[PDB]
């Protein structure tokens, strides 16, 4: 489970 992922 990941709720909310940003990534760069």
């Amino acid at each position: 489970q990941i709720g909310l992922a940003q990534t760069q």
